[PDB]
């Protein structure tokens, strides 16, 4: 049925990129969190794929990339899987989406 229940908090948002087209993201390393760090983008490239997009934005926390469950590998893990997606054309970008407290 409708899966629709309180258990996954995030937003898909999906990109279009050319052939071999920079991303245009930037990752780091995060402690914060409970047992495992997390993915919060650095930095971001101001007229990019996934910039232009308005939502993403420097500091949202990145879960996965075209479906590629990140959450617990580390940074370098998620700096090797970004830059595939260069040759790709598209680009699916998961952040959490957390109310405003």
């Amino acid at each position: 049925g409708s899966s629709g229940s309180s258990g996954d908090n995030c937003r898909e948002v999906h990109l279009e990129k050319r052939r071999g087209e920079g991303l245009g993201v930037a990752l780091v390393e995060s402690g914060w969190g409970s047992l495992l760090p997390t993915a919060v983008i650095a930095n971001l490239l101001h007229g990019g794929p996934a910039e232009r997009s308005g939502a993403l934005s420097i500091g949202d926390r990145l879960t996965a990339i075209n479906g590629t469950s990140l959450v617990g590998l580390p940074l370098a893990a998620c700096q090797a899987a970004v830059r595939e997606t260069k040759s790709q054309t598209s680009v699916t970008l998961s952040i959490v989406h957390c109310p405003p407290v």
